[PDB]
């Protein structure tokens, strides 16, 4: 199944460095420029987002109407939420970059992430643009066998649950 | 869908030709090497593994860190668990080579172990690493139409539920 997944826009974190799951961060100029780079670039399919502002941002600027599920969010980090990645435990950084024994105090496993995130895009009866986060479109690619991870406001189509089919993007 | 179905490292009982299965033995120093040579070959895809320890401690040697269940485990031999290949009754040994039916005493019967497999696969979501025994990776290669000749450590990466992708025996 054709399905063009889109990371939002940056936010301030993103040059800060800290994590962004839950916590609910307004896109910046450029990650509003980003976005609407997108406009044009992205097929006339029906359009799903993550609740989270800067999702439904990025997918209003990109020129859609979007359904909005909270399927779509990015990892819940829990306690974790705005921590910055520099001073992260080494466990939880390796936990993180080897996709795998990932479990937030307060927040949701990556185990629990994936069945999330998987559980939805199984549930798509048709083709879709879908604009989620940066940890969804990993999860999706390291699924497929490739390394997951893409630049703000960019996208990747993959015929799931098979082969990544194209990434794509702007400057 | 992309799926690896991984064979456990020998166990005592492996080099002892014994029937192993919900008999929770530990893997042995060679079995641990064997799981240890899995990291530098397998997919970082989203595991999973039989509950049992030499199942769970392939998949930590090969540097995963699976999803349990039960679903993933070997057939339950009941009063035949330790029991030598060598030496089994006929009656058994046969009914585990016609592949049509087998129910050992206090055990599990083959249909309800395909019924378990089988409904495991079926609702798996995305590609994943499955960490396994012998009789789970034989039914899904006798599945696709293919033998079953995969030793302990050893892995088969399957197109499922359409054919196999390559085999991985190091």
């Amino acid at each position: 199944m054709e399905l063009w997944l889109v990371r939002h826009g940056e936010t301030l974190w993103n040059r800060e460095g800290r994590l962004l799951g839950w916590t609910d961060l307004p896109l910046t100029a450029e990650g509003e420029a980003q976005a609407r780079r997108l406009k044009g670039a992205l097929p006339s399919l029906p359009a799903f987002s993550s609740d989270m502002l800067r999702a439904r941002r990025t997918a209003e600027l990109a020129g859609f109407s979007p359904r909005l599920y909270p399927e779509l969010r990015e990892i819940h980090f829990g306690a974790l939420e705005g921590a910055l990645w520099e001073t992260l435990d080494p466990r939880y950084k390796e936990a993180l970059l080897r996709f795998q024994g990932f479990h937030p105090p307060g927040g949701e496993s990556l185990s629990a992430f994936q069945e999330r995130v998987f559980r939805f895009l199984e549930g798509l009866k048709a083709p879709a643009v879908l604009f989620t986060h940066g940890g969804v479109v990993r999860a999706v690619l390291r699924a497929l066998g490739e390394d997951g991870l893409v630049p703000p406001g960019s996208a990747v189509a993959v015929d799931w649950p098979r082969r990544v089919l194209v990434r794509l993007a702007l400057d």
